[PDB]
């Protein structure tokens, strides 16, 4: 059946240390008695307090865009071990290449990190029919620095970038021709059992509604949450994952 | 002739507050002859530490969220007078309708604050020739909560959204012809005066080679410098005013 699912809630800087705040007490007076991987990703200003106030067994905490290896040192000391790389921002505003990301994981796996690689296309890459070359040639730049055996400390989290904002909205249905469209590759180009125990995470819009159809989706494995979509309601999310 | 320039360096959590603390140390190092206003926006986090090691006569402190009266009078009794509303990362991410972003405008100009507000469109709107709509739709939107008093405190920069990881690459001239239009707009619907004092910054991907000739079109007033664009050579920029 499917691997084990991944709940991530992936925590950026315009948003308040008391916001972060709230959140990590209600993650903590919350019950989580299924078999599901939680996750506090944050930005380097609040990875103190959120790594001195989580406390729930499910959750582990995690770092974002560390790429420098004296970086990624102080991260496995201060006792960090999970890392999200590849955000759609981060190549947009950042200008991160899929070689500067793939870079950048063959790092973090090095170091004995887990990561969380995004992956997506835009809507002028959807809309002149670029979807599966473009995902595909993304996945392809990471896969290119990995063993077969690096793969197990590796979660693939899809993000529809078509959708930010755009006013386009990916449907339950959607999404899981991308998971799928990614599987397949990887069967293909990496081996069978490595697509069988991998972790296709949904990074996009999410909420109490819709995280049950988008998970019910044979090829999704989880959430990506983040942006307005961050919010108590990601509580709900985490028990969709059944 | 032209209104005084501003050099607005936009930065974000992502990355370290050493690489801020750097920052502002070259900052205060630097010598400033002529009549320009420079301005650093932070996220919340780093808005302390900022406003602690900043003391060039020519710097101010800007925010970058908000129009709750209490944000807006904490804010403005910490010693904080500017803040930049409509990021592009905001209305994709954060759900920022063109309401809302003229609402928060008219907080803060009404709370007697300093304002920057981003407008601008992306590759699909470009390229499907809704460029014009687009912004003149963003712009009109904020102007619709003001009166002529309150563009005083309003600076418009514009963003090349449809610059930012595309591929595409915007010249001097095709900014002047955005920065041209908006001016206009302002010139037949809000007046000539208005128009005349009214500040537009450039808000895309600028260094030292291209700032100058940027700075040298005549609809161009200063800069929105942020992202990769954000380096130490913000220096050569805040020269190119000149």
């Amino acid at each position: 059946s499917k691997p084990q699912p991944i709940a991530a809630a992936n925590w950026k800087c315009n948003g308040s240390q008391q916001s972060l705040s709230e959140l990590i007490d209600l993650f903590n007076s919350t019950s989580i008695n299924h078999d599901v991987q939680c996750v506090v990703a944050s930005t380097s200003s609040h990875l103190a307090m959120t790594k001195e106030r989580l406390s729930h067994p499910k959750f582990v905490i995690a770092a974002q865009n560390a790429g420098n290896a004296d970086a990624l040192a102080s991260l496995k000391d201060f006792g960090v071990n999970w890392i999200v790389l590849g955000h759609s921002e981060r190549r947009a505003y950042y200008g991160e290449t899929n070689e500067i990301v793939a870079d950048k994981v063959a790092a973090a796996v090095a170091s004995g990190f887990m990561v969380i690689a995004c992956i997506g296309e835009t809507l002028q890459e959807r809309e002149s029919g670029r979807t599966a070359v473009v995902v595909l040639t993304q996945i392809a730049a990471i896969a290119k620095k990995l063993k077969k055996a690096d793969w197990a400390k590796v979660v693939i989290a899809y993000e529809p970038v078509w959708a930010i904002g755009t006013g386009k909205v990916a449907t339950p249905q959607q999404a899981q021709e991308a998971h799928a469209l990614i599987r397949s590759w990887v069967s293909s180009k990496i081996g069978a059992d490595v697509a069988g125990e991998l972790r296709i995470l949904y990074g996009g819009s999410v909420n109490g509604k819709n995280a049950r159809t988008l998970y019910q989706q044979r090829d999704v494995n989880g959430f990506l949450v983040g942006g307005a979509s961050l919010k108590p309601e990601f509580v709900d999310i985490i028990k969709a994952t059944q």
